[PDB]
Parts: C-alpha cells; structure tokens; sequence
C-alpha cells in the first residue's frame, strides 16, 4: 500500500483505490494502473520533472529503501494477477529488485522529487507506474 500526496491530490494504484477515492475521483486510467482523488488537506510530496533513470524506491516487504537503475516509461506485457488479466501496461518502468503483493504504492524518487509508485513485480523485477508526464498534478 501507499500513495503520493501532492497539492490537493492523492495518487494511488487504481487496483487499491478505496470507495472514498472513487467518490472523490479526479482521474483514473486502467492501462497505467493509476487513480487520483481529491483531498481536504495539502500534501508535502513534490513531483520530479526530468528524465532520470536512477533513483531509490521503498519496499514495504523489507522495510528498506533500495537504490535502482530503471528503464524509460514504456508499454510492457504484465502477467495475469487477481486485479488484471495478462495485458499490456503503459507508462511502466522496470528495475531489478524485490517486490511482493503488498509492495504496490511504495514511492520511487530521484534528486528532483517523486518519479512514480510500485505497480508490478515478480522474478526479482519491480515495475513502477511513472507520474512525471502528469503536469496537472502541480496546479489547480
Ligand atoms: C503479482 C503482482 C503484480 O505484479 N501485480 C498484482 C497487482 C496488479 C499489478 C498490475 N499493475 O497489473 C500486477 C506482484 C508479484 N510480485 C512478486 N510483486 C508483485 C507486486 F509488487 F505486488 F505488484
Ligand atoms: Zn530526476
């Protein structure tokens, strides 16, 4: 579990969104596994606006932050899970690292701010849903 809190927005994995998230929906995209809802209080996270391919992510199944090199956001085939059938997920970045079901939502960050959140795993690989192209998170 985990979310990004930027301005008056909460960014979570679409597959982990709560009823309150759906009742205060701003935007959702199943192909990216992302959902954004509105919040009453202002958040402290800042979104990175860069093309970094190195950063650090939080892994809840190890209570540890790991430095990683990750690929550029792309269209990647993801195996069937309890939340989606086997399909192509867009805006996904892969890295070598530990992940388990329960780790989705952990933040990946670079020197510029938040890059994205854990969204996929398996095989000693971890995938992150990028948020750096969502420029509207910084305003309104
Ligand atoms: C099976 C699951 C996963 O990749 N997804 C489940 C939830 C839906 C995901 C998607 N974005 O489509 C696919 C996974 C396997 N390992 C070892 N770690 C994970 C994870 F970190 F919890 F994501
Ligand atoms: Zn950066």
């Amino acid at each position: 579990s985990g979310a990004i809190y930027v301005g008056n927005y909460r960014v979570v994995n679409r597959h982990l969104a709560t009823h309150n998230d759906w009742a205060n929906l701003v935007w959702e995209d199943s192909s990216r596994d992302l959902l954004v809802s509105s919040t009453t209080a202002q958040g402290c996270d800042t979104i990175a606006r860069c093309d970094c391919q190195t950063g650090v992510y939080y892994c809840s199944s190890r209570r540890k932050h790991y430095p990683v090199s990750f690929s550029k956001p792309s269209l990647i085939f993801v195996e069937a899970s309890e939340y989606y059938p086997a399909r192509y997920q867009s805006h996904l970045m892969l890295a070598v690292g530990h992940s388990e079901p329960g780790d989705c939502g952990g933040i990946l960050r670079c020197q510029h701010g938040v890059v994205g959140i854990v969204s996929t795993g398996g095989n000693g690989l971890v995938g992150f849903a990028d948020v750096r192209d969502l420029l509207w998170l910084d305003e309104e």
